[PDB]
Order: structure tokens, then sequence, then C-alpha cells
């Protein structure tokens, strides 16, 4: 008798689904550039040789510093002209995003791994 359901067609559109390559990796020892930039760089960055294997292993990690990246923007960063240097301290890793300006190139650099501590309290002249 009633018009139960009968539609039943709600939830407009719908995005869909993303693929992805697991991104495993294998191993990447690089060792020898074997066609590393000259005069400039002719063509050297642009021959994958070596490195190649090295270069996506870095890019499949990249992947995962994107997800706490992207959580960053606080006001203690460091203004230089050439580089940009943003000061990513998010989870517990000082991550040191620095964006050239120039070629505008990602110099993460993860400062992790150093426990030298050398105390400082005044005393910043002495001779």
């Amino acid at each position: 008798m009633a018009g139960t359901m009968t539609f039943q067609f709600r939830n407009p559109n719908f995005g869909g689904n993303p693929n992805n390559g697991a991104f495993l990796l294998n191993s990447a020892q690089a060792q020898n550039s074997y066609k590393d930039p000259s005069y400039n760089d002719d063509f050297g960055i642009e021959t994958p040789s070596a490195l190649d294997n090295f270069t996506q292993a870095i890019q499949s990690q990249i992947l995962g510093g994107l997800l706490s990246n992207i959580n960053t923007g606080k006001p203690g960063r460091m203004v230089t002209n050439d580089y940009i240097v943003d000061i990513a301290n998010r989870d517990g890793q000082l991550q040191l995003n620095v964006t050239d300006r120039k070629t505008g190139q990602t110099s993460t650099i993860q400062v992790s791994g150093l426990q030298n501590n050398s105390t400082d309290f005044h005393h910043h002249h002495h001779h």
C-alpha cells in the first residue's frame, strides 16, 4: 500500500577510488653517478643510469612525509631569499624542508640521529 523506498536513490555524486603502486621498494645503493652533470649540467641530471632506482626509493618515502608536511605552517620558519626554509617540526622530528627558489627543488632534510647537544649558556664572546 505505502510507498516503501520506491526510489531509494540518495547520496548525489560519488567521487571514486584511487589506485596504488604499493611502492614496497627493493634496494638502492646507486654507487656511481657515472653520468653526473657537467658544465652547469648539460644532460647529467636527465640521465638516470644508476641513481635511477635510488631516486624512486626516496620519492616513495616522501609520500609518507606528505602526510605530515601539510599540517605545518608555523610562523617559526626561516625567511631566506634563494632558499625557502620551512621548519617542519611535526610529530617528533625536525624536518627541514628547504625549497630552492632558483630551480626549485625540495631539499627535505629530516634531522634524525644526532644526540650531540653542545650545552650553550651565555658567554658567546671569549678570546
